[PDB]
C-alpha cells in the first residue's frame, strides 16, 4: 500500500506544530471526536452501557423515533442490514432504491439466508412484489442528492402497511439528506426500522445507528451480538459526540459556502503560469461540496506527477491532506476540495485559495 | 437497566478529581488507551492505513507469525470466526476445547453454512473426524486457566496436515494463557490460522485478531469487509496501543501479586466488628487473580445490601469500581478484585486493603 510518505509528513507536523495544523478537506475521513472524559469512561465497565445510553437518546432525536422507539449502534450500516435479515428471516426482499444498481450488503445477506431479493427504481416494479412475505427496503437517498420523491415513499408505506410487511428504510445518507429537502424522517412517515450512517454528513466514525419498534430492535441486536455486529464502546462514544454535535444547518451552511467560494484566482494563476510554460493548463470545477482540479498540464503523463506533486505542496506548507498526495489513482485522482470537512471550519475561504495557488506555482517554478 | 447511580458517581469523581482517582479493579473492563497523536490521526483518512499496518505489525510479532502472514483486526473474536467460516464453507467443522460446552459463535456460523458441528474436550473423539472436508478448531484455553495439553495439540495438528485439512486455532485467551504455560505460540505450533481477543489479559478493547498465511487471512479479511465484521479504524488505534504496551512478564508480575496479597486485616476486621453484632461475618476467598468477599452477613437479604452498600462505600471514597455497585446479581456479586487490572498498577496493596477495611467499616456503623 505504496505512500506511507503522506503518513510521514503528516506525523512530523503532529510532532512539529499539532494537530491544529493538519486539514484533512478530502471527504473520505472518519471523525472520531471523543473528549478526557469519554476516554475515561472507556477505561470504566460502566462506559458499555453509558455510551449505549447515549446513542439511544441522541439516536433517537436525530432519527424521530417516539418513545415506542429504541435506537443502537452497530459496526457499520452493512452490519445493521446483515443483523436485520439473519433476525426477520424474510423469504423475499424487494429493494427500492433511486438509481441502478444498489449497493451490495443486501443482496449479499440475502444469499446468507437464501432469501430471494430484488431490486428497482421504478415505483410501480416494487409495489407489485410486496406481500406478507416481503421484507421492503427503501434506500432513500444517494450522496449525488438523489433523493426518493415523497409521493413515491408514501405510496411504498402505504402497499407494505396493506399487505402486513415490514418497512426498512436505509437512511445511510438520506436521514440526512431527505431532510436537505425537506422530507420528513423515516420514522415519522411510518418506517417499522431505520437505519443510518455515522460518517456520511455526519462528524462520527463509519457506523450504523439501527432504529425503530423496541420488539424488533431488541431481535436484531440479540442476533448481531452473536456475531459482534453491534458497535463496541468506543464506536459508540464516537456516534454520541457526532449527534450530540449534529445541527442540521451547518450542512445547509457549508452547502452554501462550497456555492459561493470565489475560485476566480485559480483562473488568474492559469493565464498568468502559460508565460512560463503554454502547456499549463489548469481546468477546475465546482462541486456540490466544493470543487475539484481535474488537470494542471496538457501532457497526461506530467499532469498526474504534478497534481501528486502539488498535493504534497498543500500537505507540507499548509496542512491541507487530499487525495493526490497518496499513491497514483484507484480513487479520484483528481484535486478535491470537500467543505463539508470538519476541518475546513478552521479555515476561511483566503486560507485555502492561498495554500492552491502557492501550492500549483511551486509546482511549476522554471 | 437500573443503576445509573454508579455512573453518576464516577462522572462526580471525574469532575471533582479526574481520572486519576478511578480504579476500575472488576476485571471485567475494556482498555482503551489511545493518546492525542492516535486521536489526530483518526481524525484523517490516513488513519485507517495506518492504524491496520501498526496491527499488522505489533499483532505478527504477539502471536508469532512469520513474512509470509499478516494480521488483521476484527470487531470481535466472534466476528473473526463468523468471517473465516463464511470464506473458507468448510462441510463440517470439528471443535476441540478443553472443557464442555463452547463458546456458541462456531457452532452459529455452522448453522448459517449448513456445515455440521461436533466439538469434544477428548482427543480421541477428535483425531478421528478429521478430513479433508472439515475446518479443525482447537481452542487453546479457558480464562480459567485450562489449556489443551501440548502433545494432543500437536496430535491434532498432525492429522490435520496428513489429512490436508485448515488448522484455526482459537487462541481467545490462550495466546496469553499458553504462553503462561511455556507453550509456543500457535502459528509456531503450524496453524494455518489464529484468532485472539484484545482484551483477555491485554490492555485493549474487546476485539479479534486474526493472523495466517497471507492468502487465507486476505480472503477472510475480504469476506468479513462485506458485512462490516472487521475492526473499525478507531478500535485498531485501541488495539494497537494494547500489543505496543504487552508485556508477559507484567501479566506473570500481576498473579504473583494476587498469590502473596497480604488478607489479613479482613480477618481482623471480622473479629472486631463483631463486638457490633455478632451476625456480621466476613468469608474471603483467594482468587488466582486477585481476592473476592462473598459474604459480609449472616442474613441473606441483609447480606446483598451491605455487600452493595460497601461496594458504594469502595467507589465513593476510594474510587474503586467493583460489580456490588450495580443493582443485585446477575453477574457474580460478592464484591471482587481483580489484580491484573492496569488501575491496580497505580495504587499499592495498602491502598486496596484499607479502602476494603475502612468501606465495611462505615457499612457496620451502629
Amino acid at each position: 500500500l505504496r505512500l506511507e510518505k503522506a503518513r510521514k509528513i503528516i506525523l512530523e507536523i503532529l510532532n512539529e506544530k499539532g494537530r491544529d495544523a493538519l486539514y484533512d478537506l478530502s471527504g473520505l475521513s472518519g471523525g472520531f471526536l471523543i473528549d478526557e472524559k469519554d476516554k475515561a469512561l472507556l477505561n470504566t465497565y460502566i462506559g458499555s452501557s453509558y455510551f449505549a445510553e447515549k446513542v439511544n437518546e441522541y439516536g433517537l432525536k436525530h432519527l424521530g423515533g417516539d418513545e415506542n422507539d429504541k435506537c443502537v449502534g452497530f459496526n457499520r450500516t452493512s452490519s445493521a442490514i446483515l443483523a436485520t435479515i439473519l433476525a426477520l428471516k424474510p423469504k423475499k426482499v424487494i429493494h427500492y432504491l433511486p438509481e441502478l444498481p444498489g449497493h451490495p450488503s443486501i443482496e449479499r445477506s440475502c444469499k446468507i439466508v437464501n432469501a430471494k431479493y430484488f431490486e428497482s427504481d421504478k415505483v410501480g416494479e416494487i409495489l407489485n412484489k410486496i406481500d406478507k412475505d416481503t421484507l421492503v427496503i427503501i434506500t432513500g437517498s444517494t450522496m449525488d442528492l438523489k433523493v426518493i420523491e415523497l409521493e413515491n415513499f408514501k405510496k411504498v408505506i402505504n402497499t407494505a402497511k396493506n399487505k402486513e410487511a415490514i418497512v426498512f428504510v436505509d437512511d445511510a445518507s438520506g436521514a440526512r439528506v431527505r431532510l436537505l429537502f425537506n422530507q420528513p424522517p423515516a420514522l415519522k412517515l411510518g418506517a417499522d426500522l431505520v437505519v443510518t450512517s455515522t460518517d456520511k454528513l455526519m462528524e462520527g466514525p463509519r457506523g450504523g445507528l439501527l432504529a425503530g419498534k423496541k420488539e424488533l430492535v431488541d431481535k436484531i441486536y440479540i442476533e448481531g451480538t452473536k456475531f459482534g455486529l453491534e458497535a463496541q464502546p468506543p464506536l459508540l462514544a464516537g456516534i454520541y459526540r457526532a449527534l450530540k454535535n449534529f445541527n442540521l444547518e451547518r450542512i445547509r451552511k457549508a452547502f452554501e459556502r462550497a456555492k459561493n467560494f470565489d475560485l476566480s484566482k485559480i483562473e488568474k494563476l492559469n493565464k498568468e503560469l502559460k508565460a512560463i510554460d503554454d502547456n499549463i493548463n489548469i481546468v477546475y470545477e465546482r462541486t456540490p461540496t466544493g470543487f475539484v482540479i481535474k488537470r494542471v498540464y496538457k501532457d497526461d503523463t506530467i499532469n498526474i506527477k504534478k497534481l501528486i506533486e502539488i498535493g504534497f505542496n498543500l500537505l507540507k506548507n499548509y496542512g491541507i491532506i487530499t487525495i493526490t498526495v497518496a499513491g497514483m489513482p484507484g480513487a479520484s485522482k483528481s484535486l478535491r476540495i470537500d467543505l463539508t470537512s470538519r476541518d475546513a471550519e478552521r479555515i476561511d475561504d483566503n486560507y485555502i485559495i492561498k495554500a492552491i495557488v502557492e501550492s500549483i506555482k511551486m509546482a511549476f517554478k522554471s
